[PDB]
C-alpha cells in the first residue's frame, strides 16, 4: 500500500463551476428558508435575501474600483456582513482575504500592503489601525456599523452603501470569464516554517473540498437543510469558513452567527435556535463540561460536536456524552494549505462507519494521500508513522508571489506536504502524532544568603582614660557637684556605692570640665547643648579605639566589612554616629549601617540579634558591632527627691566594645568564638515606666522603680523555657552565663530565683566591679571576659568549658533581649 | 583440618617451676650485663641487682602484712620501681595488679576494691586519690620519689624503705609451698562483654606464655641477650609486661624504660643506648614515620619493629622499610584472656619463616587453636572465617570471683572463645577480620530560616486630620509665626511655596497650639521640652491609625507579627515608640522591635532593608513596619539668615505609613504586592553637612547645601550600575521608579541626569504634590501609590505593568538607599 483512499466512493465534482454558482447551485429548494442567523439579536437572512444582497454588494465592489482579480480584506468578528462580503467578492470575480480585528496596526498593514488589499471591510471600532493605508496608501473603507445618529469616522462608507440597488453595475452580471484555477479566497497561514504566507485558493479548489465533504448520497460529513450549525469560531480562520459557512450554505442549512463566546450566552442561544451541529475549540468544550449551567437549558437539539483544530483528551468526550446523549462527536484534519481539509471523521456521514478515539478521521475522497519517510522519497504503509502527503484538486493554487515555498511544499508530482506525521491503521482512521519540530528570584536569593549560622570572630574593648574608684567616689561627687552641704543624702549616697559591688569605674567627665559646664552638675539647669556637644564627638572616638582592638584581632581588611551596627543611648544627629564611625575607620562608603539611638541597657542583646540576622542572610557579610557608653549624657547633681538619679550616679560609667560577626568563617585565619544560634525579645506587662528616661533641656533624665530586681526574676525563666525548649534543655546551671549587670540587686535576684551555681554570675560581676554599668556595650565585655578566662584556664569550650549558654540584656520598659549562644571547642 | 598448630615444634616447658625461679633460671649467665635502665636519667639495674633487691622487696611485703595469695596494686608508669615492685609480688608468693595512674579515683577504688588489694605502690601526686583507701579501709601507701628534702603526704611509705637488708623476713625465702597453679598477675580487661573483669594468670601460664615466646633452638620471638629491649609502652597492660618485661628478662635483654612518649626523646634514646627491638603502637610509628626528625639521629641499632596490639596500613609499613632498613616488622596477636599471647609472628624467629602483610603471625606452641562457628559447635578449615578459639596451658585459670563469665568465655573442653573472628590460610598465618559486634546547628539553622524573597503584603497610610494649602501657606506661616513685620522675607517664602510643587500638606501642628506655646514659633527660643511631649504621644497614635489599615488588608491574626520596625525622626524617649505602639496594637510581647530615631529622610529604604533581612530569616516571620513623621519636630519660625530652615518649613509635612513585609506568602488570604530583591546603601564622600541636623534646647534644627540635588545626580548611576549590574540591565526607563521627594529640585536633577520618561517619577511627584514631604514616609506612600494606579488601570503588574523597579532613599551625610523591587503580575 504506497497510496491511502477514503472508504467512500468518488463522487461527481462540477468544479468547472464558480464557487458561487455550486454553493447557491440548489437555492431553488432553499430559498425562503433562514441562512444566516444573527444570534445575539435575532435578525435573519434567508437564501434569497443572501443571493440577492450578495450579487448588489458585488455590483457596487465594482462601482468603488473593486475589478476582477483583485483583493479585499475583512476585518471583523463574526456576523452576517461577513458572510455577504466574502460571496460578494466571489460574484464580482475578486478575492478575499481576512484577518483578526484584534491583531495590530502592523500585522494588519503588513498583511493588506502583502495582499494587495484595494479595500477593507471592518467596524468602526478598528479604523484608526488603518489610518495609514486609507490616507497615503488610498484604500477605500467601509463600516458596518447600521446606527444612523452615531457618525463614522470621515472618509467612511456604511456598509448599507453597498447592499443598494444599481442596475449599470448589473450589466457586470459576468464576467461569462470567470475560471476555475481563478483565486477567490486568500487566508494567512502560521506557515509550515517561519514568515506567515498567502495561500491562494481557488474556485475549483474550494468547491472541491466542499464536495468532498456534504455532496454525495453518503456525505462525509452529514448536514441536512434543516440543519442549525454554530459558528462560534473565527470565520476568518479558513475552518469557519469552508467547513460552516460553504458546506453550511452548501446544503442549505441556517447559520448560527456568534460574534463573541461567552458560555451562558450559547447555552441560550442553542436551547432558542434548536442548534443541531456545534463545530468547537477545546476550550469551548472544556467550559461547558466544567459548568453545572448546562442542567437548566435543554440540549437535546444538538445532534453532532464537531472539534475543528482542537483533540479531546477522552475526559471530556465522556463529559459530553453525558451532557448530550444525542451528540456524535469526531474531529477534521485541516491545514490551510490543504484546502483545508484532509480527514474527516466518517462517525459523521450519513449511514455512519465506526470510529476509535484519538482518530483524526479518514482521508477524504476524490484525493489520495500517502505516508513518506522524511528526507527520503519512500512510501509507508499501514501503522508506519511518517510525514503526511495528500494530492486533490482541493489544495492550494500555490503561496501569492512566493514560487520558492510553493514548490518547496507542493513537490513535482502534485503531492502537497503539511509537515506533520501519522499513521493509518488497517481501519483507514489517520491518527496523529508530531510535527517536523524534533537567574531568577529563586535562585538569586539562595546565591544571595548565607549557610552557617552567626559567629563571633573577634572582640575589642575601650575605656576613657579618667578612671574613679568608689571608694572616692561619694566624696569625689558632692565636691565636684557642689552638694557637700547636703549631709543626710551624702551619707546615703555612701552606703548605695558601697552596697553597689563596683570597684572602680571608667569616666570621660572631669572635675576640670565641671569647673567649665556647671550646668552639668546642677541638679536641673538646661545643660543639653553641651552634652550633646561632647557626646556627639567622643562616643565614635571610644567606639573607634574599640573597633580598631577588634579588627586587629579579626586581622582581615576593613573593605571585608559588609555591615556597621552602632548602638549607643545618646548624642542624636544626623548624620549619626554611624557615619562617624565609618569615616573615622575608613570603611567602604557601601557599608550598610544600623543606628540605634536610645535603646537603653537592653541594647546589648538587640546589637547581636541584629547582626545575627545580617550576617545570616547575606554572602559573605562581614559585621561590625559597636556599642559606646558615655554618661556625660546622664550625669547630673543630687536631688534628696530623686534617689533613683542617686542610684544612677553610682552605677553608670563609661565604655565601648566591638564585635566582628560573621557567617561561614574562612578558618584559614579567622577563629570562632561563639554562635548566635536563637535571638528573642520580649516586654513584660504593667512594667513601663521601671526603666525608663527622656531627654529634656536639661539633659537626659532617667528613673527606677524599687521593684525592677522581681520584674525581671519573675519573667527570666519563661525567657528560658521559650529559648531552650526547643534545645530539650531544662538544666539552667549547665549553661554558660551572661547577664547585663544592671545592678547588684537584679542579678541577686535572679540567682537566687534559679538557684544558679554562685559561679555562673562571676564574669558578668566581674566585669560590673571593675568597669561598673556600661549599658549596652555589658554583655559584649562579659563575652570577652568569659572567652579569656576559658582560654587562660584551658578549659574544652570558650563557653567556661559548657557547650550552651545565654546572654540576657535588661532595659527600661523591661524589654528583656534572650540571646542563645554556643560555645565553640579550643584545641588543648 | 579440625585444630590448627604452630610450625614450630612443641618444646620443654618447665611450668612446675615459680615464674621468678624461670625468669631467672639462667641469671649466672646475665648476672653484671644491664637489665633495667631507666631512659631518660641513665640509672643502670643489672640482672644480679634486680634478683637481689626484688627478694628483699617481697622480704619488707612480708613486714607491712602482705602474705602469701593477697593482692599488691600498681599505680605507676613505667619506670624500675615497677618491675622490682612486680618480681618481690612473685618471689612473696602474692599477686600483682596494676592500674593507669590518669585513672580517677572511682576507677581506681573501684578496682582495688574488687581485687582486695592490701597495698599500692605509687607516685606522690596520685596519693590523694587513693586516700580514701588509705584512710579508712587501712591499705598501706608507698612513694617511689626519691627526693628526701621534699616530703611525701604522711602515713605514705619511701620507696627506700622497701629495698633495705632485713635478715629475718628472709626465713620467708618460701614457700618452698608455691604452686603451679597460684595466682601472680591480676591484670583488668575491657573485657568480651561489657564490665571490667580481674583476670587471674598463674605461675604455670605466665611460664608457659613467655616459653612459648622466646624459648627453644629457634625461638618464635628471637632474642638474644645483646638485645636493648625499648619498653615505651604501658606496663599496667599485660602485653608490655609479658613480651616485654617477662621475655626480655628471661633471655637476659637490656630493658629500657621510657616513663613518657615523645618523638625527639625517643630518636635520642635509640641512637645512645642502642636499641635493638622496639614494641610499639600505631600512633608512635605514625609519628616517627611523619617526623623529619630522623634524618638527624643514627637509628641502624634497631633490627627489629614490632606492633604490639595496632596494624600497620602498609604505608607505613614502607615507611618503616625506609626509616630502618634493618628492621623486620610484624604483629602478636594479644588478648588478656589468653595469656596474653595467641600468635606471634614467625618472621621474628631465630630462623625466620616467610610472612604476608595484614597478617597476625602464626598461633603460638605448645598450644592448639581452632575456628569455629558462631552459635554452633562445628570447626571450619583453611580460609573460612570463624570465632578464634584457643587452648593451652597458658591461658588464664579463669575471672576472679566469676565463674559465670569463665564458664561462659572457657568451655568445658578447656577452648577459651576470644570473640574476634579469623580464618587461618594455607600458610598458617592468621587474619584478622571483626568481632562479636555486627537537632544540630547546621539543621536548626536551616529549619529558622525562611525559604523564599521577602514581599510585601499590605500597606497603609494616615494623617494628620489638620490640613493646610501651599497657596496659602505663607501668609499662614508668617501669620502664627509673628513674623508679619519681615516684608523682604515674606515675598521670598511666596516663591518658595510656588516653586516647591507642592499643593497641600497635612500637619498635626495648630494655630491654636502656638498661642499656647509661641515659643515653638519663636526662630530661637527653648522648645524642645514641649515638642517632645507633643511628638512623643502623637508618633505612636499617628502610626497606630496606618498600622491598623494595612493589618486590616492583610487580614491575618495580630498574633501572627513576630516583628516591628519603627522609624520615626524624632522624639526618643525609653521605652520608645515601638514599645508605645505594640501595646496600642496589642501585639504579642515577644514581638521583636528595632527601633530607629534619628535616622533621616534616607530611612524610607532603611526600614525596607532592615525588614527584608528580618523576614528573609526568620521562618513565618511578619515584619510590620510603621514610619510616622510629626513637624512640631521641626517647625520654627523664620530668620533672614537660615534660608535653609525656610526651604525646609515649605517642604515638611506630617504623615504616617505601614507595611507588612514576610517571606513564603500563603495564598490562600494573603495578597503579595512587591518584593525586596536587594538593598543597598552608601555614603557620598565630602557631603556629611550637606542634609544635616541637630539636637538642641530649641528642638530639632536642620541645614541644608544648595548642591544637594547636584550631589545626588552624581552618584544615582553607580548606585543603579551597583544595584542592577548583577541583573544585567542597563536601561532605567524600564524599570519602576520610587524616589524621596526631598524637593522636587532633586526629582529634576535625577530626571534630567538619567534621562528619564517624563512619567517614571509621575507617582513619585503625585505624592509630594499631595502630601508634602513626609520624609521617611514617603516611599511607602508612593509605593501604595503606585500599586493602586496600577490596578485602578489595569496594568500587568504592581509596577506600572513593568517586571523590575527601583526605591531610592536620600538623606543627610548623603546616605542613599537603593532598594531593588519586583513587581507582581496581576490577574487581568
Amino acid at each position: 500500500d504506497v497510496i491511502f483512499r477514503s472508504k467512500l466512493p468518488d463522487i461527481y465534482i462540477p468544479n468547472h463551476l464558480s464557487l458561487h454558482d455550486y454553493i447557491f447551485q440548489n437555492i431553488s429548494e432553499f430559498a425562503t428558508k433562514p441562512c444566516l442567523i444573527n444570534g445575539p439579536t435575532g435578525h435573519v437572512y434567508t437564501y434569497s435575501d443572501v443571493h440577492v444582497i450578495s450579487r448588489q454588494i458585488a455590483a457596487n465592489f465594482h462601482k468603488l474600483g473593486v475589478n476582477q482579480n483583485d483583493v479585499v480584506m475583512l476585518l471583523l468578528p463574526n456576523c452576517p456582513e461577513f458572510v455577504l462580503s466574502f460571496l460578494a467578492a466571489s460574484f464580482r470575480g475578486a478575492t478575499a482575504t481576512a484577518a483578526n480585528p484584534f491583531f495590530t496596526p502592523a500585522e494588519i498593514a503588513k498583511q493588506a500592503k502583502a495582499s494587495n488589499t484595494k479595500l477593507i471591510i471592518t467596524e468602526a471600532r478598528y479604523v484608526d489601525k488603518i489610518k495609514p493605508l486609507q490616507n497615503d496608501d488610498g484604500v477605500v473603507i467601509v463600516c458596518i456599523d447600521d446606527n444612523e445618529s452615531v457618525p463614522i469616522p470621515e472618509g467612511c462608507l456604511r456598509f448599507t452603501e453597498l447592499t443598494q440597488s444599481t442596475t449599470e453595475a448589473s450589466e457586470v452580471i459576468d464576467s461569462v470569464e470567470i475560471s476555475p484555477d481563478d483565486v477567490v479566497a486568500l487566508p494567512y497561514s502560521s506557515g509550515t516554517t517561519g514568515l506567515p504566507k498567502g495561500v491562494m485558493l481557488t474556485h475549483k479548489g474550494l468547491v472541491t473540498s466542499v464536495a468532498q465533504q456534504v455532496d454525495g448520497e453518503n456525505p462525509n460529513l452529514y448536514f441536512h437543510s434543516d440543519d442549525v450549525i454554530l459558528c462560534v469560531l473565527p470565520m476568518f480562520h479558513i475552518y469557519a469558513l469552508n467547513s460552516i459557512m460553504l458546506c453550511g450554505l452548501r446544503v442549505g442549512a441556517a447559520i448560527l452567527i456568534m460574534p463573541k463566546f461567552e458560555i451562558n450566552l450559547l447555552l441560550e442561544l442553542i436551547q432558542r435556535c434548536k442548534v443541531t451541529v456545534a463545530p468547537m475549540v477545546p476550550p469551548i468544550v472544556l467550559a461547558i463540561a466544567k459548568s453545572s449551567e448546562t442542567e437548566k437549558y435543554d440540549l437535546s437539539s444538538i445532534r453532532v460536536v464537531k472539534s475543528g483544530a482542537a483533540p479531546l483528551g477522552k475526559e471530556l468526550e465522556d463529559a459530553v456524552n453525558a451532557k448530550f446523549p444525542n451528540a456524535k462527536l469526531g474531529q477534521g484534519y485541516g491545514m490551510t494549505e490543504a484546502g483545508p481539509v484532509l480527514a474527516m471523521s466518517l462517525g459523521f456521514a450519513k449511514e455512519p462507519f465506526p470510529v476509535k478515539s484519538g482518530a483524526c478521521g479518514t482521508v477524504v475522497r476524490n484525493a489520495e494521500m500517502k505516508i513518506v519517510d522524511p528526507d527520503t522519497g519512500d512510501s509507508l504503509s499501514r501503522n508506519q508513522p511518517g510525514e503526511i502527503c495528500i494530492r486533490g484538486h482541493q489544495i492550494m493554487k500555490g503561496y501569492l508571489n512566493n514560487p520558492a515555498a510553493t514548490a518547496e511544499t507542493i513537490d513535482k508530482d502534485g503531492w502537497l506536504h503539511t509537515g506533520d506525521i501519522g499513521l493509518i491503521d488497517d481501519d483507514d482512521e489517520l491518527f496523529i502524532v508530531d510535527r517536523l519540530k524534533e537567574a531568577s528570584v529563586e535562585e538569586f536569593r539562595n546565591a544571595q544568603r548565607a549557610k552557617g549560622p552567626a559567629t563571633i570572630l573577634a572582640i575589642g574593648t575601650a575605656t576613657p582614660d579618667h578612671c574613679v574608684y568608689q571608694s572616692d567616689y561619694a566624696d569625689y561627687y558632692f565636691k565636684v557637684t557642689k552638694s557637700e552641704h547636703m549631709t543626710a543624702l551624702k551619707k546615703k549616697f555612701n552606703r548605695i556605692c558601697d552596697k553597689s559591688m563596683i570597684k572602680k569605674r571608667y569616666i570621660h567627665l572631669t572635675e576640670e570640665m565641671l569647673e567649665e559646664h556647671p550646668n552639668i552638675g546642677a541638679y536641673m539647669a538646661p545643660s543639653l547643648n553641651i552634652r550633646q556637644e561632647i557626646i556627639t564627638a567622643e562616643v565614635p572616638k571610644l567606639g573607634k579605639e574599640a573597633a580598631l582592638k577588634a579588627l586587629k584581632e579579626w586581622g582581615q581588611p576593613k573593605s571585608k566589612i559588609t555591615h556597621l551596627v552602632f548602638c549607643t543611648t545618646s548624642g542624636v544627629e544626623m548624620p549619626g554616629a554611624d557615619y562617624k564611625l565609618a569615616n573615622l575607620l575608613g570603611l567602604e562608603p557601601s557599608v550598610r549601617r544600623v543606628m540605634l539611638y536610645h535603646q537603653g541597657c537592653y541594647a546589648g542583646g538587640t546589637v547581636l540579634r541584629t547582626a545575627k540576622d545580617l550576617a545570616e542572610n547575606n554572602a559573605g557579610a562581614r559585621v561590625l558591632v559597636v556599642c559606646s557608653e558615655i554618661t556625660v549624657v546622664t550625669f547630673r547633681g543630687p536631688s534628696e527627691d530623686a534617689l533613683d538619679s542617686l542610684v544612677g550616679q553610682a552605677l553608670f560609667g563609661d565604655g565601648s566594645a566591638a564585635v566582628i560577626v560573621g557567617s561561614d568563617p574562612d578558618i584559614s585565619i579567622e577563629r570562632p568564638l561563639f554562635q548566635l544560634v536563637s535571638a528573642a525579645q520580649t516586654f513584660i506587662p504593667n512594667s513601663a515606666g521601671a526603666i525608663a528616661g527622656n531627654l529634656r533641656e536639661v539633659g537626659l533624665t532617667f528613673h527606677l522603680w524599687p521593684n525592677v530586681p522581681t520584674l525581671i526574676s519573675e519573667n527570666v525563666e519563661k525567657c528560658l523555657t521559650q529559648a531552650f525548649d526547643p534545645l530539650g534543655i531544662s538544666d539552667w546551671n549547665s549553661l554558660f552565663w551572661i547577664a547585663h549587670p544592671g545592678g547588684p540587686a537584679i542579678l541577686d535576684a535572679v540567682e537566687a530565683k534559679l538557684n544558679l551555681d554562685k559561679k555562673k554570675l562571676e564574669a558578668t560581676r566581674h566585669v560590673l566591679s571593675e568597669y561598673g554599668n556600661m549599658s549596652s556595650a555589658c554583655v559584649l565585655f562579659i563575652l570577652d571576659e568569659m572567652r579569656k578566662k576559658s582560654l587562660k584556664g584551658e578549659r574544652a569550650t570558650t563557653g567556661e568549658g559548657l557547650d550552651w549558654g545565654v546572654l540576657f540584656g535588661f532595659g527600661p520598659g523591661l524589654t528583656i533581649e534572650t540571646v542563645v549562644l554556643h560555645s565553640i571547642p579550643m584545641v588543648t
